[PDB]
Order: structure tokens, then sequence, then C-alpha cells
């Protein structure tokens, strides 16, 4: 068979985006209990109750049919991160909030129970508020021990039960939202490129830091960074569009290549001189760094982009989803390979997916569902060239479809644009019985995981 | 001071090309000597007059006088090849001929003389003709052990004045070019892939003993491999463009990777399989190859390519780029690209040990009474890549330096031919023989010596 036996086959969430229960337990606030909006829109002083996130999907009280689902299709993989506010409803406790690490070991048993590996996210987008408003987040240096402190509790914890950690869902997306991504409640009028990349470098050396103390905590622990894949190509052959195009892939690749490699890389000192850049290391920073790279590398991918020289653009030969993003599954073989050819690391494909205003409907048989044809192809095409880059030799460990079970969405905290093979029945207003329905896709993708993959052939 | 104070500038040329003096001081046949046609033409069962490689430049005897004139330039590098058969006239002798390795002490010592260091490739296109018939060259493994002895051999009597060594000029050159590169006697059509790739699998295990040989030698040797740069773009968008352009850089890339990483990397066990390509392997080949690497990698540079995932909608003709007179395409900002696609990759120095422009240059006089050629043509040529050179040092990128192609103008390999030069010193001699074999300095000579004796700082 083209997919290693070993293949893990599965979906993936963020814990604020399912959850709900933002009030419970002893939680403390997050900054998504703040973004009623999402990512892109403004923050509310206290949290409202038309943010979707304070019910979620109710996985926090639901997880155990919906992990029934799971478990039908066949999942061996289920990402998702722990709430860093369950632990540490502030982020300061001395001790960590014991009815945080009680649900998560349910949680985690319960996957168990069916056969399936957890696979966790560190931070998620989720940053205690209190943290954010207190140091702003991220561009206070006093944010590593926070976060080790959390992360120890974490890898302590779940040692036995948890294999597969990442540390960071995108370092890097700190640069176009410092709020939602690094809990900087500075406006972004008011931050310099220089403020923004010295945040990154305090997530980066807490990666590291992270790193040291898991392998100290379980040797058999496999530690992840989470990037954005998105393969560039030049609009024309002439050098000029090829060197922007390289140019442009440089940042993106700053952030990876620090992750794995464990030291700035030879690009960054004329990009950091001409955009006023100056990192200040710890004397600490260093060694981190470079002595504790992960041991493997996991992205999101949806599309390619075309670049050019000229003062991307529209590539004429890609399709576009209904909602409007082009489609590329080509793109995915080629990031793929571009990232083996550059690491020689295993990869991890932990968000894909094709998002849509699915319509429930009932189908010939009487049954509520959604006709999502498109998902199938989409799904299919993107997988077809996994199996090709799997035969091109490079190592990947799995794929995790994004928002497997329907879920808020992260740029504008919706429900009604759904990537799920799962259809909740909630909506954008928050009405709804939030009861669960497989979709046409929950079949084919059980198909293609209990094939592990020859169906798709 | 943007180039580095210890940047290498210099020339680049291959014994063969230059020399001259066949037959002389007990030197045997090459292959070369049997190649008046050059890479791309017959092999002639013996030397015939019709060879200008016979006499080449004469450089041979004349060393000392274009010494002279490399040091009025002011390099500090100079590229030549050890002519192999100059030191094991068979191939198969027990004791080296020592009239070969004087003259390269004479040589070498010259080039000191005049604070020049030297940059040797071991093996450049030059096999012994004995050898080459006997084994038909690197398809048999015992080539591995001939080439070892003469290296060790070199590496030993040189190793206090040669620093930089090459093993291979292109590995892979075997491909096109069997019996030139590989010293492959067996007809071309004869010839199916798993051989030219076995030959080539005993030359990169042959590169990294030599790797292991030298590092016992001297530790302050630096050693590196030669493989031909070139970039390539995808005609359009398309992603089946990219992924076509992806899948051709990696037909190159496969040879370097071997020789930075240490191992066939992971695309080409599908290659092979589709190719019919299994090699075999001695017990102890991996872990020679694993162990020993290059210090660094060097590499000729000329153009770039344009790919297509369906050419026949038009190995395509860039819309972009200008042409020279004798019509390749010129891609300055591609140098760039590709020092960076293999700094990127690999993260060790890098060396340009062949760059330049050939074109038929006419000696003339000029108003100063001056024979000469005014070759601003080649003088544009290098200015804009070696500007393009000086962005990659500003992006990070690690370049030990810069050997100009042909820097005294040489017999081509490809044709055998002189009429296509790629000098800063007019040679006259013709492609039928004739001339003086005077040395004349082309107009491009006076600007790279300002280029050289401002370390770069001229270019802008």
């Amino acid at each position: 068979t083209i997919f290693p036996d070993d293949f893990l086959w599965g979906g993936a969430v963020a814990a604020n985006q399912v959850e709900g229960a933002y009030n419970e337990d002893g939680k403390g606030l997050s900054v998504q209990d703040v973004l009623p909006k999402g990512g892109l829109g403004e923050a509310t002083e206290n949290p409202t109750e038309d943010n979707l996130k304070l019910i979620g999907i109710d996985f926090y009280h639901k997880y155990k049919e919906d992990i029934s689902l799971f478990s039908e299709m066949g999942f061996n993989v289920f990402r998702t991160s722990i709430a860093w506010s369950r632990i540490f409803p502030k982020g300061d406790e001395e001790e960590p909030n014991e009815a945080g690490l009680k649900y998560y070991d349910e949680l985690f048993d319960e996957l168990h129970a069916h056969g399936i590996e957890p696979l966790v996210t560190l931070s998620h987008y989720e940053t205690p508020l209190y943290l954010a408003r207190k140091y702003h987040g991220w561009v206070d240096r006093r944010m590593i021990h926070f976060y080790e402190k959390f992360a120890r509790t974490v890898l302590e914890r779940y040692k036995d039960k948890v294999k597969y950690w990442l540390t960071f869902n995108e370092v890097n997306s700190v640069l176009e939202l410092p709020f939602t991504s690094g809990g900087i409640d500075i406006p972004k009028e008011n931050l310099s490129k220089q403020e923004l990349y010295q945040a990154i470098h305090h997530e980066l050396v807490a990666s590291s830091l992270v790193t040291k103390i898991a392998r100290e905590i379980n040797s058999e622990f496999k530690v992840g960074c989470m990037v954005l894949a998105m393969p560039a190509y030049p609009m024309t052959p002439n050098p000029k569009d090829v060197w922007a195009t390289h140019e442009y892939e440089n940042l993106n690749y700053l952030f990876s290549d620090v992750h794995v490699r464990g030291y700035y890389p030879n690009y960054a000192k004329r990009y950091f001189k001409e955009n006023d850049i100056n990192i200040e290391f710890a004397a600490e920073d260093a060694e981190l760094l470079k002595n504790y790279t992960v041991d493997f590398l996991s992205f999101s991918y949806y599309m390619s982009v075309t670049q050019s020289a000229l003062p991307g653009l529209v590539n004429p030969y890609l399709e576009s989803s209904e909602w409007g993003w082009q489609i590329d599954p080509i793109g995915l073989r080629i990031i793929l390979n571009r990232y083996y050819d550059r690491y020689q690391i295993p990869l991890f494909i932990v968000e894909n997916g094709l998002g849509a205003k699915d319509q429930l409907i009932k189908d010939e048989l009487n049954n509520l569902t959604v006709q999502d044809d498109y998902r199938i192809q989409y799904m299919k095409e993107h997988l077809l060239q996994v199996a090709e880059a799997l035969q091109d030799g490079v190592e990947i460990m799995g794929y995790t479809s994004w928002g497997c079970i329907d879920c808020v969405s992260m740029s504008t905290a919706q429900l009604s644009k759904r990537y799920g093979l799962i259809y909740v029945d909630r909506n954008d207003d928050g009405s709804g019985t939030l009861n669960r329905y497989k979709k046409m896709s929950f079949t084919w993708y059980k198909e293609v995981i209990e094939s592990n993959g020859e169906s798709l052939f």
C-alpha cells in the first residue's frame, strides 16, 4: 500500500472553537471570550452573549457522543488544544486548576477507549485574558515562564496519555493577528516590526524550552512545530518574478528555519536590517534554540499563492470554491516536497479542509444529512496528492481533517462556513438544537480510513 | 567590504584544454587526445594532427608568462586540473611519473611566487586512455582504486602547496558524455541508465574515499564537489508546470545531495524504480558516502532554463532574457537565485568555479595602436553576474570565491574549437591550428583587474 500502516488518520479542532463552557469549573477568560467577531474583529471589554465561543458546540459536555462518531469513522488520531485558561485561569497561579486537569484526563481516556491517540496543541490562540491585559501578551518575556509552567504541568500530567505535542499554532500568525495570536492587546497601528518579531522570538524560545522539558519528562514524546504552508509560484519565468517569489517564501521560512534548524537563517540579517528589526537575545536563548529543535513539522494547508516583482495575483489555472477561495491540490504535493527537501524530517498535515455553507437536508432515505460531494472531491484530490508525496519519499505521519465536527471559525467566529464531516445544528445567531448529523463525506472518509487510503484509487 | 577580505578572485581552466605537450615528459594518452571534435564528437583510434588539444595553447611551456598575466590582474586564485595521464600514464603503474609531478611542483611554485592559491580539480575529463580502453572507465569498480592511487599520490605530494581540491568536474556528466566524462568506451546506444548510474555511483564512492584520504593527509585541505548549476523556472503559474520544474531540478539535485548530505535522496527511490535503476552497493559504500561528505560545493553557471508540463503548446525560450551573439540566453539574476537555492538546501560554503561569456572575439588594433579585443559585451556580462553575487553575499550566502572560465582563451570541451572564446586574454591560434600563439590583453583584462584589486568595490 501507498500509505504506511502506521499512518495517522483523523480530525482536528481547537478547544476554544468547540468546547464552550467558558465559565465552568473555574476556567478563566481567554482572549477568545472577548472576540465575538473573531480574529479579524475588535475585542469587547467583557464577554458578550453574541460570542458563539461561549457555548461553542458544547463539546465540553458532548465529547463522548462526538468521540463515538469519530470512532465510527475510524479515527486513530484526534487533534485538539488544551485550553490554557482551564489549567491556569489567570495564568499566574502557583498551582494548576485541578478540575481542568481532570477534564482533560477524562477526554483523553475516552479517546484511548476507542483506540484514538490524542494530538495536543499546547497553545492555540487561547491565551488567558489576564496575561494579555496585564502583560500585553507575548511582547513581554515573562510570558515564557507562564507558558513553561503551563506546559510542564500538562506534559507531566498527561505523560502516559499523550504521545504527540505541538508547541504553538503558527508562531508567526502574531504578525497579522497580534491579539488573537500573541495575546497582544496593543493596537496594531502602534506595533512596530520590532515588537512583533520580539514577541515571536519569545514564542520560539518558549517552544525550545518546552521541548527540553518534554524530553526530560518522557523520551517517547514527539514534539512538532506548527506552521502555515503556502507554496508560492512566479507569475512568469521573468527572473525578477522568480526572485520575488523566493523572497516572499522567506517570510514564512524564517520561523520554520528557527523551529527546525535552531538558529535565525542567513537571510534574516538582511531582512531585519532593512526592516529595523533587532532581536534582543537573553543569554540562554541561542543555546536553547540550537539544542532543542522540533522532532517534526506540522502545517495547515489551504492554497498556493502567485507572486510577482510588479509594483499575489489571481492564478488563472486554479478552480475556486463556492465560498470564493481558489483550490490547489497539486500545491500540497509541492509544499510537502519543498519542506521535506529543506528539512528532511517527518511532516504532519494537521489542518486541511473545504469550508462551505452546508445545508442540512433530508436525503431520499429520509435521513437528514449534507450532500457534500464537493468536500469529498476536495479531500480526495488532496489525499491523492499526499499519496504522490509519499511515493516521492516524503515522510508523512498523518492527516487530520480541519474542523472534523463543525466548529466556530477563528477569523470571523461564525458557524455557517462549515468544514466538518459532522454537521452540528447551531447557527451564526446561536440558535438550533446542537444535534449532530453525518454528512455524506462522513461515510466516504470512513471508507478512506478503514482502507488506509486504498479506496482513493 | 561587501565582498569578504578573504574572497578568492581568479580564473579557471582544465589541463587538456590548455597545456598541449600531449606526448612530452612521459605523458600517456588521455581520452581527450582521441577527441579531435570534442565531447560531442567521435573518438579517433589514435591521436590525429587535427586535434587542437595536442598543442593546446601550449600552456605547458608558456605557463610562466601566462601566470605573469594572471598576476597583473591580481588573481589570488587559479583553478586547473592535474592531468591524470602525466602522473600515471597508463593509470595502473606501481610508481608515479616523476617528470609530471615535478611539472606540477613547478607550476604551483610559480603560482605561489605570485601570491596565487592553486585550486585543483582532480579529475576533469582527462582519464588515461589505457584505463578507458582496458576497463571501459567508470563502469568498472577498479577505477575507484586507480583514482584513489592517483589522488593519494598528488594529495601527498602537494599537501603543502594546494589547499583547495575538487574531486570530479560533474560526476553526472557521465549521463550525457560517457566517454569524455566517464572514460566509458562502450558505444552510446549500448549503455543503459543502470550502467551510467552505476558508473556515477563508483565516482561518488571514489569522491568520498578521496575525501577520507585527504583528511588523513592534511586537516587543512578543503575538499569540494563540482556540479552544474542550472536553476529552472516554470513557464506559467500552473501548478502542473511548477511540479514539472521541481521534477526537472531533482535530476540535478540527486548528485549534489549525495555529495553534501551523504546518501541517495528520498525521491531517488521512485526515479530509479521508474527507470530500471538499481545501484549495487559494496558493503562499505553507504557508510563511506554518509561519513565523508564535501566541505564545500562548487559549480559552473551559464544560464537558467524554463520548463513546462506541456512544452508542445510552445527546453523553452525565456521571453524575458537577452541573448549573446553566439546565441545562448543570458541570466544574471539566475546566479543569485541558484546561489540561494543551494545555500538554502545545504547550508555550506559555495564556490563559483566556472562562469563566463563565449564569443568570437576579433583581435583588432585600437586607437592606441595596441592589438586587443573590444569585449565590452564580456565586461557587461561579468559586471551583471558579479553584482548578483554581491546580492547573494548580502543574502547571507557563504561564497568562497569566483573563477572566470577560460581566463586565458582555451580549447573548448564540447567541440574542441578555439574560435569561441571565454578569455580575458586572447591567444592567437585558430580552429585549424594556425597562428603565433602570442597572448593579448583584452579590454576585459583591465576592467577585471580593477574589480579584483578593489575587491569588488569597483562594481558599484
